């Protein structure tokens, strides 16, 4: 997250760190949202590589003991069947991870609330992106979980020629684009939390930013629109 602030450690208890094994260590690669005690929602592109993955819930500082973490293996990966790694602009950037154990819930570990199917946010709706991704274009991961206020940019604006054009689909949410605040590498897969009727819900799964840079004016961060995938998510959980 470029232009973020440090989250409070109990603000976003559905945020997870998706990590892969590197030698004798683990490296953060992506975010995700805990949606059942044994299921995480992330981006398909985050699990394209044939790596060993684990999820960390209750994580605040990637580099320090928080006293709240639970570490759990990934047992099954279900990518959306229309996902194509060569075509992130086509959409379907969503995957479900079945965890090897069910995590324990507390103030640091909670299920993410998803929107009702079909819900579309008004232009300029208040949202926060969260993650441990790079804090500058071509920079380095955050140590502590970051948040940035990224108001939505509706499909009509986001898909206009001065923004993303035909690269954005109605199956996506755009947010931000102010040139200061954005998602960045390492935030992919994580949530966009939007305040609706007094409650935060996870409306987006971070999918991409511009090849030119993270915080680029009129290139808002692009997310998979969770409300387009409610039936798919329910069908996967019910069949696994
Ligand atoms: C997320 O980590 C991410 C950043 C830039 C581009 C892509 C496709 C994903
Ligand atoms: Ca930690």
């Amino acid at each position: 997250v470029v232009g973020g602030t440090e989250a409070q450690r109990n603000s976003w208890p559905s945020q997870i760190s998706l990590q892969y094994r590197s030698g004798s260590s683990w490296a953060h690669t992506c975010g995700g949202t805990l949606i059942r005690q044994n299921w995480v929602m992330t981006a398909a592109h985050c699990v394209d590589r044939e790596l060993t993955f684990r999820v960390v819930v209750g994580e605040h500082n990637l580099n320090q003991n928080d006293g709240t973490e639970q570490y759990v293996g990934v047992q099954k990966i279900v990518v959306h069947p229309y996902w194509n790694t060569d075509d992130v602009a086509a959409g379907y950037d969503i995957a479900l991870l079945r965890l090897a154990q069910s995590v324990t819930l507390n103030s640091y570990v909670q299920l993410g609330v998803l929107p009702r199917a079909g819900t579309i946010l008004a232009n300029n709706s208040p949202c926060y992106i969260t993650g441990w991704g790079l804090t500058r274009t071509n920079g380095q991961l955050a140590q502590t979980l970051q948040q940035a206020y990224l108001p939505t940019v509706d499909y009509a604006i986001c898909s206009s020629s001065s923004y993303w054009g035909s690269t954005v689909k109605n199956s996506m949410v755009c947010a931000g684009g102010d040139g200061v605040r954005s998602g960045c590498q390492g935030d992919s897969g994580g949530p966009l939390h939007c305040l609706v009727n007094g409650q935060y819900a996870v409306h987006g799964v971070t999918s991409f930013v511009s090849r030119l840079g993270c915080n680029v004016t009129r290139k808002p961060t692009v997310f998979t629109r969770v409300s387009a995938y409610i039936s798919w998510i329910n069908n996967v959980i019910a069949s696994n």
